[PDB]
C-alpha cells in the first residue's frame, strides 16, 4: 500500500488548483498559461495510474495542507 | 514595471516554502528530494534578475494567497 505517493499526489492537486485558480484569474503574464498545458496532462494522467479523482483529491489535500501547518508545532 | 510577473514569483516562492516544508518533514518518497534540487536552484537565480529575496518573497506572497482566494467571491 502507498501512502506517502497518494499524500505528494493529493498536494500536487491542491497546489495545481492554487495556480489554476491564479491562470482563470489572468495573474501572472502569458508563458504561465505555457507552463500550464503541458504539466496539465501530466498531473490528470499520474491520476489514472494512482486511480485518484484530480477534483476530489483538490479538497482531502487541501485539509492535508491547512491542518499539517497547524500541526507542525 | 512588472507587477503579474512579480505576483507569480512571490506565489511561486510560497508554493515552493509549501513543497520545501513537506520535504523538510520527509513527507513523499525519495524522488521529490531529486524533483527540488534542480529546480531550488532556478527559482533562487530567477530571484536575482527580478531582484527579490526569496525569504522576504516566500512571505508578502503568503498574504497574496490566503487573501486572494477570500477576495475572488
Amino acid at each position: 500500500m502507498d501512502s506517502n505517493t497518494v499524500s505528494s499526489f493529493q498536494v500536487d492537486c491542491f497546489l495545481w488548483h492554487v495556480r489554476k485558480r491564479f491562470a482563470d484569474q489572468e495573474l501572472g503574464d502569458a508563458p504561465f498559461l505555457d507552463r500550464l498545458r503541458r504539466d496539465q496532462k501530466s498531473l490528470r494522467g499520474r491520476g489514472s495510474t494512482l486511480g485518484l479523482d484530480i477534483e476530489t483529491a483538490t479538497r482531502a489535500g487541501k485539509q492535508i495542507v491547512e491542518r499539517i501547518l497547524k500541526e507542525e508545532s
